């Protein structure tokens, strides 16, 4: 694990003097497709990208678990939605499934920790039947959440083998908004009512319990904001151990991967606070309509590029974003330069 | 012209209300997905959708015209890169080619009045050689405004005929960003300084002269601002006056169009001020980094969902926009329904 930290390769600094000169000469005024060629730039730095922005295949991992906070009664979502929902993720009848396909992305729904049968069709990386109730102890072992971060990290890199460049993270997992504000709150040391969203649609009225749920379990567990893997074992959860996972495998195969929503934010936290070599990795994707998203944001340095007021999870988000990286890589290749028209722009 | 915007129609409150209820029985939670629900609402009630969210063709119309402010030294930009670039448009180099065809777009470029012999490959609706320089009085006469506003409007709604079903707008005059401003400061009552933006590069020495064309128009015209067409006429251009075209004549065809940056917003206030009835037709894509973005948005009461600091015209941001319309499609028709998995939500 370590090992895997050390490996992180740093962006590529001469592919990016090289993209950015390329980006100058395209047929426009410098500078005026914005964003779009800053992400081109920082895609050319990626080690797996080859020397410029590209995309091959594309792939969404969303990682499924259920949480013993759940029976704090911080959700009004039914504890088995979980494991409904992750089966309908192997019909290709969710959002996640509906937005990848329409990105020509696959999705890869991962169990790892789901209060039920195994699902079949669902990888198995199964911690255990839920993980605890952060509410009165830690949601898991820090040996159970080292070992999962292996195991995910392992299997997004492999991926990398199979001709996946560019990765979706996303997550199921009834009631996890509450971990999820946890984590914000201390990583970013914001009080919790900040932080505090309406989840799955949580009634006005049943938040202040929320508050009082993520307060306890951060009181009970003093988890030191300094040890990323320390927070996430302690008021954490499976999917948010797998999310910060796949952040550290496609760092360490040095590929890009796309953020979706607070939970994904959340996870980001974790992953940066843990690698900070990851950073330059992540692209954000959509601004989550959860209350805690400015603060999140706002600690990771990130500007979305969407605004669709969405909050559903699932990697959706995320998959809804990938289209703008093919368009950064498209506009790198295919357009034509200034010179070729005996243009000259001051 | 007055027939036509006569029967602009108004939405199917109907094809609206069944829409609704649909997404809202899809796997999610109600109201989840934000703005996609709002947006796949607002398309199944455009009259030539059919009574639901659904995308054939789609066409960006590019127009093209030269202005005769160009000589206050308002752009930095050599004069003939309008006739370059058109000629560009034709061999798919462009920017807004590049992302078409990402999108799976057709982009059409029609020539408004270029200051340059007649270019082979484009559609010709040429109304001069350039327009009046606003500076110093008119940039055309009300007649020519009004008959491009009838012919561009037809031209689009045939496009319909094709199969078109959803149109992204756009537009190609160097110095364009001179009238537009004038446009937006006289619909909204703001001062030039206020909505006056650098443009293609424009050097911040160079801005207080901008200001001063833009008032100095005004000041000299006159232009009633409770009158989009004499708005048009006297501090607009043959390409502004093309733009709205297309606006108006999607909205009789009951069909879609997406906005591109500020020099479309200028248009689309126009347009709004010449027929409210065109308003619902009409769909944000991005939030253009020009100085008087957010003012002209807010009169137009829009909110993009794209932020990418684009500043390029031509339709770019339209184009980019495109594939979110999809997806709000493919929500609507893919996904599967709770009440077959069994899930309640309260
Ligand atoms: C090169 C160049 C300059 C100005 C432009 N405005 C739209 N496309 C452009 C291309
Ligand atoms: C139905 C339902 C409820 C909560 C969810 N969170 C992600 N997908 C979901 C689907």
């Amino acid at each position: 694990l370590h090992a895997l930290l050390r490996d992180i390769p740093a962006p590529d600094a001469e592919a990016m003097a090289r993209t950015q000169q390329h980006i100058d000469g395209l047929l426009k005024p410098p500078g005026s497709l914005g964003r779009l060629e800053t992400l081109a730039v920082q895609l050319a730095g990626m080690p797996g990208l080859n020397g410029t922005p590209q995309v091959g295949e594309k792939a969404v991992l969303v990682m499924c678990a259920d949480h013993g906070v759940w029976d704090e009664g911080v959700a009004v979502s039914p504890k088995i939605v979980t494991a409904i929902q992750a089966a309908n993720m192997t019909r290709g009848t969710t959002g996640v499934c509906v937005l990848a396909a329409q990105a020509g992305a696959k999705v890869h729904v991962i169990d790892v920790g789901i209060d039920a049968e195994p699902i079949p069709g669902v990888v198995n990386m199964r911690v255990a039947r839920g993980c605890g109730n952060i509410a009165v102890g830690p949601a898991m072992s820090r040996l159970q959440a080292e070992a999962l971060l292996l195991e995910v990290s392992r299997y997004t890199c492999d991926l990398a083998q199979r001709g996946v460049t560019l990765f979706g993270v996303g997550e199921l997992g009834m009631a996890n908004t509450t971990p999820a504000a946890a984590m914000v709150s201390v990583f970013t040391g914001s009080d919790a009512k900040e932080v505090v969203g309406i989840g799955a649609n949580l009634p006005p009225s049943r938040i202040d319990n929320k508050v009082d749920v993520v307060r306890r379990a951060i009181a009970i567990n003093q988890p030191n904001p300094r040890d990323g893997i320390d927070v996430l074992s302690k008021v954490g959860g499976f999917d948010l151990v797998g999310m910060t996972g796949v952040m550290l495998g496609a760092a360490r195969c040095g590929l890009p991967v796309l953020l979706d929503g607070f939970l994904s934010y959340s996870a980001a936290l974790a992953a940066c606070q843990i690698a900070p070599a990851v950073r330059p990795y992540l692209i954000p994707s959509h601004f989550s309509a959860e209350k805690g998203a400015r603060i999140a944001l706002a600690h990771l340095s990130m500007e979305p590029y969407l605004h669709m007021a969405m909050r559903l999870g699932e990697g959706s988000g995320a998959a809804l974003a990938m289209p703008i990286v093919e368009a950064a890589c498209a506009m790198f290749h295919n357009m034509g330069e200034l010179a070729a028209s005996n243009i000259v722009l001051p």
